[PDB]
């Protein structure tokens, strides 16, 4: 019994997706390693990587779950979307044998082939889904998803023998055979299916905006009865003042914000470019490693224009924001590799419409009082010390703040390292969920044909027989939600504004003609799509 | 500075009102002094010390700027730590309203 | 035991708002006819009405059931609202006395006033309420809401004497005195609560636009398998022409629109002004009346303009269109009841944005043949007749139509007129849901309180005790309805647009100043909110 799944089911306690997506297996070669080299002149580091025969199947976006409607409906009546399960099911699995002939390619049904599956429970092999590499099945269902090959970096021994750094892999180099575990072969007319379910440990992810600035939320009509120091006056006098409730920026608080990396966002017009945004490394030039999105801040934020309210807001991207890359719908011939270095135009930015909790902000302390008068000239130097400007507001013990929101691409799980102590690292700062126990890899491989045996002639094993295989793949998840109690306010509550794509058409959709007749252009949001729907009070 | 004091209310006090002191500037508050039985004494530099050059960013890192100056201000919450909160002052106030929010650290002491 | 109630609930079944607020009983004269002429020259109609002592409450509208913000969840979360249930309590009775002296008018309370209220279960006294007279609650909790009075229209024998028609009212005058039936005297510190429940057999008022045009619904890839007779050739050959599935004028359809006047909106440009719309009356210039809203139509439709997709779409107002009086919101002395003639500028127009299930149609039988041959030079006379543009397209058997929207002031019921065989009546032309019994009338009146009587004197009556009532008025209304079955589509659907002020100012909010400090100016929208959110397949 194989029935194609597809469809959502919204209910008050959980929301259930399904699709169903014509898969392929390309026939991948056996384990070979990739070993680049590093260069400190660029920022090139040694990896020793390794490509395994087996491909595995990367389901996890929140785009692949939600279909746009239901990203929609899911805004509108609900809150707190947390992820409750994920089922992935292979079935009508069939095995096509490509015969190359100087007639030409035939493919013809091996009622013989199979393929081999199976998940690691025991996270025994390198986890590598939740790293946002782009392996997903297309938006357009009609567009077919080929599994993603499955490899893995380790490291050796890593030397800076000259300019270039390189791995000699005398230490810590790992070789998976994924071969050599249990899997269950597969063949025409069986059915795999795999469930799965998150902790219940993960948390409620707040699908509203807060109402509130933090600093500000008191009465505005009473006067405080603390009494702030302003700073010293006639020589010991210490003048202080009692802040009236009004003064917002004035009013000493129980809550700190959250931290802030305070990064210059289109500050700097100059036509340099950072190398890399923001990277822990102690090599003075020698080397280093991003951390991007090192905060939870806003990757970008509107931060509307005044000009008469110009109809086009100025986005600023602050540096180590990072921006989804739209990804190319059954578009043929315009994959455009020359292009190289990645350089990509127009990726979806995740704008934030700074409803914050706390507005964009970037000085630690940032006064002009002239000298501290502690450090006030110089310190025990000529250095001129405690700076007014701190970068990276740090974490303090009374703090609040709130992680990004969901976008339509968030990716939704990853797996929290596994290490002796983490903190806070339920809250990735790339993506959704950070789970200690994450949705397994499932490893499918073709059964491997070995072509005809030589009589021990020439000693080269003739290449696998060229076959590749065809499948459905169901993937349902559920998630938990709750419908959002509204604030009982008597405004009507101006909705999250909905997708606007550069050309004008409505968003996701299938636009006729763009410069062509001959396939129809799915259209995407010029932005990321933002869970954040109406207000909450904080 | 940063430090609080709790403005003195006026007790029945009549005709004392004194509005005509503008921007409320406030003579003789309560100001909440400890005595200096603190966990750790009141202290003031991150890495103080006098050796002269770092010889990592020493004369400057890749510019003019002086780097990884002694005095760093702010001193941060490390993995270890022990720190005690501010006392119960007989005007603090008891509780407060932790916002509501994704995630918060230690907000129980506010 | 009296508490404030207040504060809406929903469900996914149903939909309970409640409402208190401070209401007052002015004292209102004896019962007092109101007789005013009628003339021929102008469109004035002789009407004897009456008024009565008594006062009642019109709590009939959505817009006092439905805070805003109430109103808007009712739209992004559900569909076909009925409404269920009507409950109505007044409560907290206090009775003040006004003693008017030299030294000025002092208010004190009067331990041993009353009031006298009941409820017509019975419906045998005229049903005034559900014709939309402004009598409500004003939008403001915190604006008191002084019951109107209660009057009543009667007939008389109405004869043409001269250029003015007069009631003689030698037949058919009632008088209606409601001092004589079954009330409840109340008085301070009593509760009285009416609790009602309309009938099961309302029709449920959809909140959804419909998606398809009612003419285009089919597959646009077969031809079809009709031929219409597009006309006749070569004298008899009757050319037919087969439609492909796209032609969407042009193919023949199983059920025709609903009834339309065709009439005019801001065709004429022309300063001259209709004296009624739409007045089946039999006089050719004796009298009218007018049948305003006659059909179900767009009362004012957005057209948007063709001018770059100018920014402020031109807003088309047929004639017999209808518009909701903006009511002014604790306006203090700009009662400017010097303009006369009811001139009501800006009124909420209830602007639909063509959605509709046909588009804005005109003509019934629009062509350009030329002539008939029949009737075609003339009849049987000079007259020219069947001409091609006949106004009111009549409703056939075959048809189909949705009823007007549910705008944020669209009244909630009316009293189907008692009558031997009605049609449609369940669909008010100008409301929302026709009853054949409504929510009784609640009839309050001062218990009076007379002067001292004189010892037989001068045998003119000492004028009641001048004195007024306040209480709390509970009115809780209960709605049945129905969670939006999305329709399963792959594309965010464009909600319903959010309102707009003339102001900028966000809707339905308290603003600061207009040039003013005095009080905040209550702010509505620029054009009446509609109820229609989401599409659904028609």
């Amino acid at each position: 019994k194989a029935q194609w799944i597809g469809g959502t089911s919204f209910s008050d306690s959980v929301v259930i997706t399904s699709h169903t997506r014509t898969s392929m297996l390309a026939d991948r070669g056996g384990y070979v390693p990739v070993y680049k080299q590093g260069s400190h002149v660029d920022s090139s580091q040694p990896v020793m990587g390794m490509k395994t025969p087996y491909s595995y199947i990367d389901v996890n976006a929140l785009s692949a779950h939600f279909t746009p409607r239901d990203f929609q409906q899911l805004l509108d009546e609900y809150d707190e979307i947390k992820p409750k399960s994920l089922t992935i099911a292979i079935s009508a699995i069939v095995i096509k044998d490509v015969a190359t002939n100087q007639t030409g390619t035939t493919v013809s049904d091996s009622a013989s082939g199979g393929i081999t599956v199976f998940a690691d429970d025991s996270y025994d092999y390198p986890y590598v889904l939740g790293h946002n590499q782009d392996t997903l099945p297309g938006h357009l269902p009609g567009e077919n998803y080929v599994l993603p090959q499955y490899g893995y970096i380790t490291r050796g021994r890593e030397i800076d023998q000259q300019n270039s750094i390189v791995a000699i892999s005398d230490h810590k180099t790992e070789l998976f055979f994924l071969e050599h575990h249990d899997a269950e072969c597969l063949g025409t007319g069986d059915h795999w299916s795999h469930h799965y379910e998150f902790p219940d440990d993960l948390p409620w992810r707040k699908l509203s905006t807060p109402n509130q600035t933090l600093y500000a939320r008191h009465n505005p009509i009473p006067s405080s009865r603390l009494a702030i120091m302003t700073g010293v006056d006639n020589d010991g006098t210490a003048i202080w003042k009692r802040p009236e409730g009004m003064d917002v920026g004035r009013l000493p608080l129980n809550y700190v914000p959250g931290p802030a990396l305070m990064m210059p966002t289109d500050t700097q017009i100059r036509n340099t470019t950072f190398r890399d945004p923001v990277a822990i490394g102690n090599p003075a030039t020698s080397d280093r490693y991003s951390v991007a999105p090192l905060v939870h801040q806003p990757w970008s934020v509107r931060t509307e224009e005044w000009l008469a309210n110009k109809t086009d807001y100025a986005v600023h991207n602050y540096l180590g924001g990072v921006a989804y890359t739209r990804r190319k719908h059954e578009e043929s011939y315009d994959k455009h590799e020359e292009d190289r270095d990645g350089r990509v135009t127009n990726p979806s930015r995740v704008v934030q419409i700074d409803g914050d909790l706390a507005a964009p902000h970037v000085g630690h302390t940032f006064f002009v009082p002239g000298h501290t008068r502690v450090t006030s000239g110089g310190t025990d130097t000529v250095y001129s010390p405690k700076l007014y400007q701190e970068p990276v507001f740090p974490l303090f013990p009374g703090a609040v703040w709130n992680p990004n929101p969901l976008s339509y691409d968030c990716q939704i799980w990853t797996k929290i390292p596994n290490t002796e102590c983490h903190f806070f690292a339920q809250y990735p700062l790339l993506g959704g969920w950070g789970v200690l126990t994450p949705p397994p890899m499932i490893f499918v491989k073709l059964r491997s044909q070995p072509g005809p045996p030589s009589p021990g002639a020439h000693t080269v094993p003739q290449s696998n027989l060229n076959q590749y295989a065809i499948f459905h793949l169901h993937y349902s998840m559920q998630f938990l939600v709750k419908r959002r109690k509204r604030s009982r306010r008597h405004n009507p509550e101006k909705p999250a504004p909905f997708p606007t794509t550069d050309s004008g058409r409505m968003p996701f959709t299938l636009a006729n003609s763009l410069k062509d007749p001959n396939t129809p252009v799915y259209e995407v949001p010029s932005d990321q799509w933002i869970a954040r729907n109406y207000s909450h009070l904080l």
